[PDB]
């Protein structure tokens, strides 16, 4: 009994929406497995560290993501960036949830409205294999014509300067999982379901997709590895992207889980654990996706790189797909997508409750009053994701999936691993790790946060500022004026760390070397500044791994 809560609670915690949702799309638009490589190589070197470092920041500082600074108090600035891209991910994160409970409420009848045209939302142009050449992204399929018109309306709107109003459809299944999150959040701080569905659902996706007329194919091209294309940095920015949503690392949301843990709590084995389950569940997940999406290149006599969409919504094109193939669609259409359901709304309420638990143990105000505080962020929430089911909604989910993240989160962590290591000390914090959990972590683990994960870090955030694609989606090219909307996007929380560097340095009275060191010294050691003897200013602190 216990052994199994065990395992239950590391799978469940190794598992995450992004997993199923957003690699899928992401491997791809990427090549197949061109993007493996970046993606295991990163996913070692600068998750697996990154995401014991957040573990055990907040376990044994028993602070959300932005008080636990007060180790080193100029980089709350950082916390409070990681607070407000958590904010900003949510206002689409929950429109995919929107998404997933509309598929579910269509999925329960014995013709499913994605299996044939016909319908009043399909176009003249839509072809039934059972009843285009060049480059472009095949939308006249049944399942694409569904997804695109009878869920999306996006034949409606003719790109992010006509959005149009919201979908009275997509806003009752938004208030829907408004009310849930809400309800699940109110009074504080699922795995069965969680941990057994998304597994169970995989390997039955790759025993049926392994044998169909087209798997073979879809395979072979998984399988190829195009070097000319780990030499152009999106896929290396996109693998680091795709691994910090799936470790949520970057968000607040592994301190602030992390801050609840016991305090003899093993975090070694917690990174090691939910590393490898990301990895081989990623693996396995490209490997069905892309028989699948062979298959139906097979089927629609369209070659592999045109059947679907390289953007959101691939796995709304593709698990239908598959679904109606199987033996009894309804069954494993409605086991499928309550799947995604739950999967959704464990990631929501991590989200929102990172943010939650972050700006309360920063105010005691909105600690003393949890329910009100709830209910501000989610409809505040709400709202702006109501901005994003409009009929040119995916667009705007396009934008912000885009930009929210991404260079933003990758400075945010860069920022985090800089500071702890650096300033606050490498050999401080295994020393803090060693009195939690009894052991010293290892050299590679000191290297990795102090080094090397900073400066592949580093490589990235430049790369993706110098190597900038302008956005678009398919065949559909943003303004020029979405371009810049997005980088202010990420600004907005990237800026927050000079923004409170500077604030903190003019606040905090004394002279500069003064300023200084109570600007890096932590807040429990205040009365050192006074006697002066300061780490920082000592060549040994900088010069100990
Ligand atoms: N892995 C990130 C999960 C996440 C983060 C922030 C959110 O708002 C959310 O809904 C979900
Ligand atoms: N950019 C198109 C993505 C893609 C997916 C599969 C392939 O086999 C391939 O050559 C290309
Ligand atoms: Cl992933």
């Amino acid at each position: 009994g216990k052994k199994i809560d065990f395992l239950l609670s590391v799978v469940g915690f190794a598992v995450d929406l992004a997993n199923v949702w957003r690699f899928p799309y992401l491997c791809y638009k990427n090549g197949g497995g061109a993007f493996l490589i970046p993606y295991t190589l990163f996913l070692i070197i600068a998750g697996m560290p990154l995401f014991y470092m957040e573990l055990a920041l907040g376990q044994y500082n028993r602070e959300g993501a932005a008080t636990v600074w007060k180790i080193c108090p100029f980089f709350k600035g950082v916390g409070y960036a990681v607070i407000l891209i958590a904010l900003y991910v949510g206002f689409y994160y929950n429109v995919i949830i929107a998404w997933s409970l509309y598929y579910l409420f269509s999925s329960f009848t014995l013709n499913l409205p994605w299996t044939d045209c016909g319908h009043t939302w399909n176009s003249p142009n839509c072809t039934d294999p059972k009843l285009h050449t060049k480059y472009s992204k095949y939308k006249f399929t049944p399942a694409a014509e569904f997804y695109e018109r009878g869920v999306l309306h996006l034949h409606e709107s003719s790109g992010i300067h006509d959005i149009g109003l919201p979908q009275w459809q997509l806003l009752l299944c938004l208030m829907v999982v408004v009310i849930v999150l809400y309800f699940s959040l109110w009074k504080g701080v699922v795995v069965w379901i969680t941990a057994t569905l998304p597994y169970f659902v995989l390997f039955v996706l790759l025993v049926h997709g392994v044998t169909l007329p087209g798997a073979s194919n879809g395979i072979n091209a998984y399988l190829h590895i195009d070097f000319y294309r780990l030499k152009e940095a999106t896929v290396w920015i996109d693998a680091a992207t795709q691994i910090f949503f799936s470790l949520g690392a970057g968000f607040g949301v592994l301190i602030a889980f992390a801050s609840y843990n016991k305090f003899d709590n093993n975090c070694y084995r917690d990174a090691l654990l939910t590393s490898s389950i990301n990895c081989i569940t990623s693996f396995v997940s490209g490997f069905a996706i892309f028989s699948i999406l062979g298959y139906m290149a097979h089927e629609h006599k369209v070659n592999i790189e045109d059947v679907a969409t390289e953007g959101a919504g691939l796995v709304f094109i593709l698990y239908p797909e598959a679904i109606s193939t199987l033996s009894g669609s309804t069954f494993w259409a409605v086991v499928f997508f309550v799947m995604l359901l739950a999967l959704g709304l464990d990631s929501s309420m991590g989200g929102m409750e990172a943010v939650i638990t972050g700006l309360a143990d920063d105010f005691q105000v909105l600690k003393r009053h949890r329910k009100l505080f709830t209910f501000g962020v989610t409809f505040s929430t709400f709202l702006l994701a109501l901005f994003c089911i409009t009929k040119g909604g995916i667009y705007v989910l396009t934008l912000l999936d885009t930009f929210a993240a991404g260079t933003s989160i990758l400075f945010a962590v860069l920022m985090e691993a800089i500071g702890v290591s650096w300033f606050y000390g490498v050999d401080r914090f295994s020393n803090d790790i060693q009195q939690m959990m009894g052991f010293r972590p290892g050299l590679y683990w000191r290297l990795c946060w102090k080094f090397v994960s900073p400066a592949f870090l580093l490589f990235v955030v430049v790369v993706s500022i110098i190597n900038f694609k302008p956005l678009t989606y398919d065949d559909y090219i943003f303004p020029p004026w979405a371009n810049w909307v997005g980088w202010g996007i990420a600004l907005s929380s990237m800026v927050l760390v000079p923004i409170y560097v500077i604030y903190k340095f003019l606040s905090t009275q004394g002279s500069l070397w003064e300023r200084l060191a109570y600007g890096i010294t932590p807040e429990n050691e205040h009365h050192l500044v006074a006697q002066r003897d300061i780490r920082q200013f000592q060549l040994q602190h900088w010069l100990a791994i």
